[PDB]
């Protein structure tokens, strides 16, 4: 009945009709918080793409799930994935986006140990699109290695927007509890008011990922880690010495518990580390299909 009611509210706001129609040979490949996301064959060209499918009945916030289409219809960008298509399919939410076949993140910060190229890479990539989102309004909310994904060349693309909000003039900082524990700011945590910046700490939290090969407290169980982050002084590298002096003086400038004093998008665009930055070809051996090949 509020699904009822909800589902009719989606239709508003989606494309008409049914991808089924167009697309064969659904193969699930991942799940998210929101719902799996499958790969599809374009049945006329052979073309390949990814179809997330989100249940209105199983998000914790299912008026959330408006952000996909609010980031589909305006805030594409190259370092943004592709969204093509929404649609309403009997109780699931639909969106048709580019298939990003160099995988997520996760995966190369797991198995593989990053140069500082490779780091400086992922990491210029994300304020590029980070600073055009944020001068915009809007937050991402989940940055983590989950979030970024690769294109088989390994250009790298910001992905799952389902937790984003947007600030404004009229409504100029965010109060909601809403990310992954390991990678929350310390002031979202604390439920201090807060803007774009908590986008910056989640960003220091995968530079650690990418350095240690996990978040820090990762061990800790959620509720308990999330009580650290908000109490404890900004989380130390485990692997300090194998850090350049650059690389360090970049993270100092992410993992500042004041936000009026942690670096924005805009000015990290800037930082030395990044002259280090190997171009997208320099990402590409990580990947699985090329490590061990
Ligand atoms: C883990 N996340 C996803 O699987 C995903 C999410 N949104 C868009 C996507 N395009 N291509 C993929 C996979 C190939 C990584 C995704």
């Amino acid at each position: 009945s509020s699904h009822e009611q909800f589902r009719a509210a989606l239709q508003a706001v989606v494309d008409p009709g049914d991808p089924r129609s167009y697309l064969d040979n659904f193969i699930k490949i991942g799940e998210g918080s929101t719902g799996i996301v499958c790969i599809a064959t374009v049945r006329s060209s052979g073309k390949l793409v990814a179809v997330k499918k989100m249940d209105l009945r199983k998000q914790q916030r299912r008026e959330l799930l408006f952000n996909e289409v609010v980031i589909m219809r305006d805030y594409q960008h190259e370092n943004v994935v592709e969204m093509y298509n929404s649609y309403l399919v009997g109780d699931e939410l639909w969106v048709v986006m580019e298939f990003l076949e160099g995988g997520a993140l996760t995966d190369i910060v797991t198995h593989t140990r990053m140069n500082e190229e490779q780091i400086a890479a992922v990491c210029l990539a994300v304020l590029q699109a980070l600073s055009v989102l944020h001068a915009q309004g809007v937050i991402h909310r989940d940055i983590k290695s989950d979030s970024i994904l690769l294109t088989h060349d390994g250009r790298v693309k910001l992905s799952d927007f389902g937790f984003c909000a947007q600030v404004s003039k009229e409504v100029p900082r965010r109060k909601s509890l809403v990310g992954t524990p390991y990678w929350m700011a310390p002031e979202l945590i604390s439920r201090l008011p807060y803007g774009p910046e908590v986008d910056i700490w989640s960003l220091g939290i995968m530079v650690i990922e990418m350095v240690d090969g996990e978040p820090p407290y990762f061990n800790e169980p959620p509720l308990k880690a999330m009580k650290m982050i908000r109490d404890n002084l900004p989380p130390r590298l485990k692997n300090l010495h194998k850090v350049s002096p650059s690389l360090k003086g970049f993270l100092d400038r992410l993992l500042v518990r004041d936000p009026a004093q942690r670096a924005t998008a805009a000015e990290l665009l800037k930082h030395p580390f990044l002259a280090k930055a190997g171009p997208p070809a320099s990402i590409v051996p990580l990947m699985r299909q090329n490590r061990t090949r």
